[PDB]
């Protein structure tokens, strides 16, 4: 008399548990007595771009962010008055698996008890 | 007599679990006194683009990101006056398995008692 | 008599687990005084881009950050009053396998009493 | 009469824990008192790129860093007045496997009591 | 009557434990009394890049660090007037593995009671 116990357990349970939180605070203005005078605020931005042959990665490749290309990127360069950012750019790129990635599991428990009696 | 018991347990189980929160705060203001004069605001901005001949990614790629191709990007960038963002710009891009990826799974439990008696 | 067990637990658990905060602290403003006189006030940024022939990566590769192409990025540069940035530019890519990357998880237990009596 | 156990666990379970906070702390500011003259602010900024011929990585690799290529990068190099960068740029980039790496992990336990009475 | 039992506990798990901490500390203001005059205030800042034939790296690698390209990287380099910086520029990058890593675990138990009697 015999038991064949074979509980292959095969788990494969990839991934990731975050917590993401702002608090923005507390600006407590009391009292605040202000007298702003600026008569004639003139700025000048000037942007020009040229581009006579640019071409893109002919390769195979994954990944993620904004190198892969050649570009003009701008964000929040020149901001004159009161501006303010909380929290304000949040980027979370969370990636398990790339591009190009291949995932073979393989589970072939064998169980061949040959019993002569 | 006997048991031949193979629970074979074959899992995955691929996911993010994500607790993301914002709060903007407190923005207590009393009594704020102002006395503001601003004649005559004037700004100027000037964008100009020219492409004589742009050409895209010939190959195979999978990466997720504005970066893939040659971009001009203009974001808040000049904002004059009383500019607020709070939790403005949350780009959250999760990707468990990018382009081009193969799962295969097998589980083939095999089980063969050759009992002679 | 006899009993055969083999619990193979094969298991695969990968997976980043963070506790991310952001407090904006306290900004506390009582009674601020101001008088401000700011006349004329006239910035110039001048932006220019010329390119006669670039080129992307013809190889392969997987490495996700912007350095990948020739670019021209600007943020937050040249912010000329009051420009306040709390917890601004939070940047969090969590990459557990990259491109290209290739798993083969193989359990294979093989149970075989071969018992003669 | 006799038992075989083989509890093989074989676990693989590579990951990171982080515990990030971050603090703007307390700006306490009580009867500031000002009196501010400005006239005739007039910045300047000249920001000129050309390229001939440039090219990007032929090879196979998979660094995660903007090293990666040939570049113009500006962030807040030139902030005129009044600029406060709290925990603003955090760039954490948590990379377990880079690209082309290869996990094969292969369990095959074997038992084969031969007993002869 | 015998007992067998081969408890192989193989065991992988690679991995970093971080409490990273920033207090922006105290900042106590109290009747600060400013008087404050600056008529005419005009910078200047020229920047010129050009190149014309560069070149990436041919060969096979994986280091993760801006060094990898030819580049011209500016922040926070000239800023004029008032500009805090708190915990401002924190670059944490948790490598486990760099890239063409190869990892080939092989748990093979083999029990084989050979017994006559
Ligand atoms: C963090 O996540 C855990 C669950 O793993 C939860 O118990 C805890 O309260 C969470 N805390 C926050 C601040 O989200
Ligand atoms: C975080 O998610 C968990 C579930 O895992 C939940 O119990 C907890 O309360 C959540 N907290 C927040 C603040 O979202
Ligand atoms: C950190 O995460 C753990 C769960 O592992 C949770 O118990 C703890 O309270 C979290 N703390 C914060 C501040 O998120
Ligand atoms: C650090 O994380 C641990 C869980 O590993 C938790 O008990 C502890 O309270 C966390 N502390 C902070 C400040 O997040
Ligand atoms: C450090 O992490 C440990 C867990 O290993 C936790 O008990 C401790 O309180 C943490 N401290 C801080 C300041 O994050």
């Amino acid at each position: 008399s015999f038991e064949l116990t074979q509980p292959s357990s095969v788990s494969v349970s990839p991934g990731q548990t975050a917590n993401i939180t702002c608090s923005g605070g507390y600006l407590g203005e009391t009292y605040r007595s202000w007298y702003q005078q600026k008569p004639g605020q003139s700025p000048v931005l000037v942007i020009y771009q040229s581009s006579k042959r640019p071409s893109g990665i002919p390769g195979r490749f994954s990944g993620s962010n904004s190198g892969n290309t050649a570009t003009l990127t701008i964000s929040g360069t020149q901001p004159l008055d009161e501006a303010d950012y909380f929290c304000q750019a949040w980027d979370f790129t969370s990636v398990v698996f790339g591009g190009g990635t291949k995932l073979t599991v393989l589970g072939q428990p064998k169980a061949a008890p040959s019993v002569t009696l």
